[PDB]
């Protein structure tokens, strides 16, 4: 009934992805690896809850936050207990950057939901 979607929101999610992925040599933070993204599927909380273990930066906060937004489960700060999360670490800078790829792909794809 209502004309196309809001593209707007696809700006969004590109630029701020970009501006993270689009940064120095340097990786984020500290270059503190994290637990890899699962672009499979449900890989917002995998994100989320990923970028969430993240202190002394506030600059990737607005991704985390928009991410738990989507993030179909909960993952703030101390609240695991099945031992599922250990899998592969990566450099945060790559982390981030995985981010981008999958979260654009999505966003730009049509299949965001």
């Amino acid at each position: 009934g209502g004309p196309v979607p809001p593209s707007t929101a696809l700006r969004e999610l590109i630029e701020e992805l970009v501006n993270i992925t689009q940064n120095q040599k340097a990786p984020l933070c500290n270059g503190s690896m994290v637990w890899s993204i699962n672009l499979t599927a449900g890989m917002y909380c995998a994100a989320l809850e990923s970028l969430i273990n993240v202190s002394g930066c506030s600059a990737i906060e607005k991704t985390q936050r928009m991410l738990s937004g989507f993030c179909p489960h909960k993952v703030s700060a101390g609240q695991f207990s099945s031992l599922h999360v250990r899998d592969t670490k990566i450099e945060v800078a790559q982390f981030v950057k995985d981010l981008l790829l999958h979260l654009k792909k999505l966003f730009r794809e049509g299949r965001f939901n």
